[PDB]
């Protein structure tokens, strides 16, 4: 009945009751729809993750959040499960029409509204968050009062500045990211005007070397940077753990100036989505053994400003481009993302460490499934199912580039709304494309990392287009492939993999 499905303990009627949404760019300049449902949450900052351009997901400007109210009563009606078919069943509803539809009836106002005049739907946010998210009909939708919380693209703000800032208040890592900026230009024109700086430079040998020999440079020319009393700070911090050692440092930049192109270059974006799939980038961020220590401005900008100009010098022993200017402009504009990614996840409350079944372990990482039963694909039957795998690694920021998932026409797809990836309870949607008819890629629409204190829910969502059995002979995928950091070994490109073996049943 009602009761299998219904969370009485979370279910109540409120009059002008309220929530936050988070709002693309140019809406600010009430609610319509452009997703078949309204999301909105009861946390504020959670509700700046759906904000930011679809067409630039990582490194696009945000737009905002506001608070919606309802007027009169609403009913908040808590599920214990976000699978629509059982809710249609137990709750008596039509098995056909969407679920949403007829939450927004007449008739299933006068069954589960207690006197309200409409229905809000709530679920749990994410794995590892304690937030609340609210499902809401359109058309009840165009009733919400509507007031502005914050716009991101207030004038003078330059980044996701403005919506990471905000984010931070959650919280701790609280940094001014405007006076980073100013504090890294700085910091590159005195490294730039110092004698000894000037000196290395002229010993570059200024074209194409092998990468032992870039590496070599490179690693000298960080140390002569560290001398530098303007660097004293990042000086200190750097001895103190080998993650940030010149070696490991040079080695970043050498990768960066590998895998980047000219039109890669010319695109915050592409910039973005690049460097976001290396490994190493702890090393520059001064993140290691699950503390931020790179941790006031004045290192941070001072990182930032070095890993600059290396990148700069990196260019012409190991890279392909012409220009040196991406590592003034695009470099900067995006490793200063990176930062905020992962500074976000460490303000949060690392969600367990703790694999539930046997992990794997490969490259750093170590997955596992949640439970027996979410290595398990159930066949035969219409409609929608969830999938739960943990994710954390042993030390540094790793990233997670992707999943790869099998699908078969009408049998198996990939729900691309409902599968997600939480990162300490961030939830992070993902963007997927089929590589053939076999296998779906799914990105995540915001950098992943994951590390030491900083672990991760993946959520797969599969539907069945009907309710003919999956055959054993039209199993292409063994597994779910989760894809890590993206190695250059000769001149190829290798993706750090670690596979979970599912099985298909009735």
């Amino acid at each position: 009945g009602a009761d299998d499905v219904v969370d009485s303990s979370k279910s109540f009627v409120m009059e002008n009751f309220s929530s936050y949404h988070g709002t693309k760019p140019g809406y600010v300049d009430g609610i319509q729809k452009p997703w078949k449902e309204f999301y909105s949450t009861d946390n504020k900052y959670d509700a700046a993750g759906y904000s930011v351009d679809n067409e630039n997901p990582l490194s696009g400007k945000a737009g905002g959040v506001v608070k919606v109210t309802y007027p009169g009563l609403t009913k908040v009606l808590a599920l214990k499960v976000d699978n629509a078919e059982t809710i249609k069943k137990e709750l008596g509803l039509s098995l056909t029409e969407p679920l949403m539809e007829q939450v927004g009836t007449e008739e299933f106002i006068k069954r589960f509204g207690d006197g309200a005049s409409r229905v809000v739907l709530s679920l749990p946010f994410a794995e590892g968050s304690s937030s609340v998210e609210y499902i809401n009909n359109w058309e009840q939708a165009k009733a919400l009062s509507v007031e502005l919380e914050i716009n991101f693209e207030t004038r003078g703000k330059r980044g996701q500045d403005a919506m990471y800032e905000y984010m931070a208040q959650a919280c701790c890592i609280n940094l001014d990211w405007d006076v980073i900026r100013d504090k890294t230009k700085t910091k590159i024109e005195s490294l730039k005007e110092h004698g000894p700086i000037k000196n290395k430079m002229s010993e570059s040998p200024n074209k194409t070397v092998s990468e032992e020999k870039a590496k070599q440079y490179l690693e000298e020319f960080h140390q002569t940077a560290l001398e530098h009393p303007e660097l004293s700070e990042l000086k200190t911090v750097t001895g103190t753990n080998p993650v940030f050692a010149g070696a490991n440092y040079a080695a970043w930049a050498v990768n960066v100036a590998q895998v980047i192109d000219s039109e890669t270059a010319d695109n915050l974006e592409k910039t973005t989505a690049a460097l976001s799939i290396l490994p190493g980038i702890g090393s520059v961020m001064g993140i290691a053994d699950g503390a931020v220590h790179h941790n006031t401005e004045e290192i941070v900008a001072q990182s930032i400003a070095l890993s600059s100009l290396m990148v700069a010098q990196a260019i012409p022993l190991v890279g392909e481009l012409v220009d040196i200017g991406f590592a003034a402009y695009n470099f900067v504009e995006s490793i200063i993302n990176l930062f905020q990614v992962v500074h976000n996840s460490y303000n949060r409350p690392a969600y367990s460490p703790g694999h539930k079944t046997q992990p794997f372990l490969h490259d750093g990482y170590a997955v596992s499934w949640n439970t027996v039963e979410d290595s398990i694909i159930r066949t035969g039957f219409q409609g929608e199912s969830g999938h739960d795998i943990k994710i954390t690694a042993e030390n540094t920021p790793l990233p997670i580039a992707g999943v790869l998932l099998p699908t078969i026409p009408g049998k198996l797809d990939v729900n691309k709304s409902k599968t997600h990836i939480s990162v300490n309870g961030r939830k992070i949607r993902m963007r997927c494309r089929a590589i053939d008819g076999d296998v779906t890629f799914c990105r995540p629409k915001s950098p992943v990392y994951v590390g030491n204190g900083v672990h991760a829910n993946l959520h797969v969502a599969f539907h069945r287009s009907s309710s003919e059995k999956i055959h054993s002979n039209e199993i292409s995928s063994d597994s779910i492939g989760v894809l890590g950091y993206q190695k250059t070994v000769d001149h190829t490109k290798v993706n750090s993999k670690l596979s979970l073996f599912f099985e298909i049943k009735s």
